[PDB]
């Protein structure tokens, strides 16, 4: 049986911010959502987020997929693990205990990290890693026969301690009745004056309880963000996770290191992305599609065999053989059918564009449906604001709205028909009608 | 005496693409073209492409420099290297077997390879280096003595084996007489059921045939493209090597790691190349030109002078001086002459701008012929279609184009012509005429 | 007492560049400015430029703020350093020599160096580092008992003394007196028939005067730079200390390693800054602000909680609150009152827009005076410009601009004035009234 515990309810002082540290997102989710995820892959009977500073903030970001206790003062690390006694106190099982800062940290080193405290018969386990700056982490503390005697904290470090390489991830497994009983015996004697996790492994090895450590694989995973700078290793190495995962997918990317996709986009097979290409929160890309350098998508699907160049797409869908850019604007709400192109200097806001059409310069189209195969001249404008109410126009289908043009809603334009380069439509357009509304030219010599 | 073989009949499972493995770019041309231009430095007598797997493709990408050979069925790199046969057999000299998936190796190294073959009179040559993360590559086995005893696949390796760092580049040197002869004695008792090419080194071992290994200088040369992973660090390299050649040329980047240009593109001295800036293609720089960041120019020419600013340019010629963007785009078939100023949101297709002219704003350009000091006032339209046919517009020099107006080809605006803004142009506009067509103001009080 | 000798006379050939070298830039201002700023940290009574290729260019940058000595011919280090015995000849104390061409050496690691050579009490102290390749670098020869004995150059040095990874970062002390009386003995017997400065190190060991070095606890200060690629990596190393100073003063980066911001920008907490953005000259960013990828910013003032997407602002301030983008263009000499929307495809050049105003769409402002709570309709097009003159449009509060419309300055709308959509003003709209200037629509039915 195992049960979690992950702490979220700290100050978060050297980040500077007024938003909850685990809060803090990598990769379009928090922190503390990363960690959740990883969590799950042990399959705890029971979760306990540990919340106290804006609780209101933490608790809205896992409602419903975790109990909360609060923890009305910040007094530390294993202060914050008593919280959690009203709900695991007497229970039977191996419990994790997870910092919120660590996003790194996968499900399957957790699960690797509970197998070896069973299979270790362990009464305490810490995850562990290896760095060259250890600066800031509690340092683990062994004897001669590499046995583990002890956490030491940064500013509780002598310079003998300091110099050892290997840290406290932040992570551990605890027998969880053992855990409760030793965490009575923590003082606040510490630089810090605070109540201290790291000191319950001490305090095991008193009554000569069984003390281990379990080392990661790879040391990327031990990242604890305290600070921004952090913070931006953390976004590195999670860009670098995501982007090889779609590498190994058929993925192409001409710079990985330099695209910025979020956790949850979904890509399919022989897309093309060039460096600096934007994909965040729920978006998906269809087979074959590319993506150039600037391109940003925010929450849309992109259909197969799509050519997005330097554009920004919110909210929208994007159908098959859509061509857009460079320097369109896609915002929500909009659905571009298949094969429409759209091109350099258009915005598209709350509309509907059928297929095959074409709107390639210089356009705004805002709150219309638009039909199939209509062509949109340069210039040309919709109006769908007068100061107060908002009005739709319709357009049907092989329409040839002339360049220029400014469209009035609310009015309709007919099938086939036709509105001349230049001029203000303000009326209905019937079926095969054409519309002139513009001045005469004049010359005067000289 | 020289020969040459390039295998490129391969599948490319792991790539998990419908395009040959060797046909994906890097730097804008084929890692097939890459190896095939690092095989002239070895002034090749005859050279032999194996082909198989959509070996049309493969053909037409070095038509006519190159023999071709195809091998129906992809049964090992041992067995395209049989496929040569019927050119090769009999013939005198030393050849080289190259993979076309290993895009980086170099003409001077490969000039190395040959001279260390012929020096220390090998009948097998391997080209060789060393790497802390060998997997996929086939191992160099070596005696206490350091003589190379064979090469073992990834996937025929013991845990022993798997340890060896030193790996096979996949380019070797054979006497031409004695490896097809070896050849036959390859057997299909592995792992994969294939005949290895990797094999006739054993073989040759059998009768006691000299068999050596040259080390690369730069291990950075010995990776293998087998997947898209590998691909992007492909990308990496060769763009670090061409970036790092223009700055030696004297070209100033602001991030050589996070700019990208094409292995054929040519720029002057003092040039200046912020970051994020796209090269492609038969692109040329004249000395002193800015390129800021975005800026994305394919296959065009840009003169001396220039300023760039984030802007798109597509097979066209800019001038000395001409100063374009930000968010400028310059479409196919167009000329900039000498000091032209392009602003943003402008759009510039196929047509010929002459010296001096501006066009700051909002304005499309399609399809016209431009004089010299013409001024496009902010958002000016030239309108060249009308549903079936493309209409010309000639614009004179010194006019003064309006802003907001509307020119419908075919039209011709004479020298020293001048528009009045929000205009629409249906007829010609004679040279120092002044053209109006728009509707007169009424104020309506309130 | 401190004195100082800044080298920038040198013709810097491998740079390929008629601006002098030390005027190169990194993060905004020349390596000679941030080698001046390192400089001021010991507080020298007295600081001697030697200037003489180009000179004039470089007096300029440093005018008013330090001595300058002219060297009518580059014959080396040694010689420059004598340039300045008119001026420094006679006095007692800490003389310290730097070239113009380090731009990573830190004033702090002055400090430290001066320190060491009073405490150590040296006739002359070098400044050194370590590093895997020394090329190009002058290597520190030191005996048996690590005695500093000589620094010998690259093109001088044997293939033992290549080999030596310790290197002279070109920065010294030395005892102002013992210093004009050594630089008398230096011979132009060498490789490069100069006058090494580099050469006093083995003169002052003729009288067995003390000699020391003093190792950089940085060795990424120690840079060079003497081409083009080493410019780049001066800008990898300062662009990623001046974002660590930025992260750790609370502002948050996606990319630190590809995002570029000059050295005397400043940022206030909370700031959310993508990768790929660029902030240039005197900019300030105000609290919470967030600045997305592509956003290029040069000398501005941008407010709290303002948004900037993809966008480019200069010479212009931007209130709190303001949204901006994508694809905008602010041009100088604007003002963005606060909570102003900008939206994709509108440039604002030369006006003042007053809280509250929008402009989301194909819009051009310029030479315009504009009120709060004005909104201007997609494809607004501003007049300022007829050839010769500039004129001047004044916009109430509270005007409603309609789409497609046409500004011809000089004119007034007066406060709650509306123009009708696709109009062309050309006369002045009183207050509270409504201008209409467009062609009746005619529809023809078929
Ligand atoms: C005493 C302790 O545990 N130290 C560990 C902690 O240091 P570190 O100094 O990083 O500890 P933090 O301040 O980040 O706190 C860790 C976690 O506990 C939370 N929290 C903190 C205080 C509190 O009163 N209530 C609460 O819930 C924070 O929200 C955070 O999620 O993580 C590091 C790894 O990243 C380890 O190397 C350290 O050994
Ligand atoms: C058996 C063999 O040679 N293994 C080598 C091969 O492994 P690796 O597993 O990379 O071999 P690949 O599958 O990439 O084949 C190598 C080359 O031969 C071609 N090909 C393959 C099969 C075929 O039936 N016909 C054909 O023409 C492929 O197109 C490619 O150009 O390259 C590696 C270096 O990059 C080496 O370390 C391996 O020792
Ligand atoms: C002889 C000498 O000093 N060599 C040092 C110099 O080499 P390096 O070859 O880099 O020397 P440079 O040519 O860059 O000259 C150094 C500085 O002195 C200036 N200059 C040069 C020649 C001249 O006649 N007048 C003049 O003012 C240059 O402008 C520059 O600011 O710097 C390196 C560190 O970066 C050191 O490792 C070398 O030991
Ligand atoms: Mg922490
Ligand atoms: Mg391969
Ligand atoms: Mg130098
Ligand atoms: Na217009």
């Amino acid at each position: 049986s195992n049960f979690a515990i992950i702490l979220a309810a700290g100050k978060g002082t050297r980040m500077k911010s007024d938003l909850p540290k685990v809060l803090h997102k990598v990769a379009g989710i928090s922190m503390l959502e990363h960690v959740f995820r990883s969590v799950g892959a042990i399959q705890p009977e029971k979760t306990v987020t540990v919340v106290g500073h804006k609780a209101e903030l933490v608790e809205e970001v896992l409602a419903g997929q975790t109990e909360f206790v609060t923890q009305s003062e910040q007094l530390g690390t294993g202060h914050a693990v008593m919280m959690t006694e009203p709900i695991l106190e007497g229970l039977s099982g191996h419990t994790l205990v997870i910092a919120g800062d660590t996003p790194l940290i996968t499900g399957e080193s957790l699960k690797n990290l509970i197998d070896f405290h069973i299979n270790h018969k362990n009464v305490a386990t810490i995850l562990t890693a290896e760095t060259d700056n250890p600066f800031g982490y509690g340092r683990i503390v062994r004897n001669d026969n590499a046995e583990v005697l002890r956490i030491v904290e940064q500013k509780d470090a002598t310079d003998f301690e300091k110099q050892i390489k290997e840290i406290n991830t932040g992570t551990y497994v605890f027998d969880n009745e053992r855990l409760f009983e030793a965490l009575k015996n923590i003082n606040t004697n510490n630089a810090q004056g605070e109540y201290y996790i790291t000191d319950v492994i001490g305090i095991f090895r008193e009554t000569g309880e069984k003390v281990g450590a379990y080392t990661l694989k790879d040391f990327d995973e031990s990242l604890g963000v305290n600070d921004r700078v952090a913070l931006a290793t953390a976004e590195s190495v999670m860009r670098r996770r995501i982007n090889h995962k779609h590498m190994v997918n058929g993925v192409s990317f001409v710079n990985p290191e330099a695209t910025y996709i979020d956790i949850d986009v979904e890509i399919a097979s022989e897309v093309q992305i060039e460096a600096n290409v934007t994909l965040k929160g729920q978006t998906k890309i269809g087979a074959e599609t590319v993506l150039t350098n600037g391109t940003y998508v925010v929450d849309s699907t992109i259909g197969a065999g799509a050519v997005i160049t330097n554009s920004m797409i919110e909210e929208s869908s994007v159908a098959d053989g859509v061509i857009v850019g460079p320097y369109a604007h896609i915002r929500p709400n909009s659905s571009l059918g298949a094969q429409v192109h759209i091109g350099n200097f258009v915005e598209v806001k709350g509309s509907s564009i059928g297929e095959n059409t074409k709107a390639g310069h210089l356009t705004y189209i805002g709150n219309c449906e638009v039909g199939s195969n209509v062509n949109f001249g340069a210039g040309t404008i919709t109006v769908n604001y007068d100061g107060k109410n908002k009005y739709k126009t319709v357009i049907g289908n092989n329409v040839f709205v002339g360049s220029n043009s400014t469209i009035i809603a609310p009015v309709e334009l007919g099938d086939n028909s036709l509105v001349g380069a230049g001029s203000t439509i303000t009326k209905d357009v019937p079926a095969d009608a054409i519309a002139i509304g513009r001045g005469r030219q004049i010359n005067k010599d000289e």
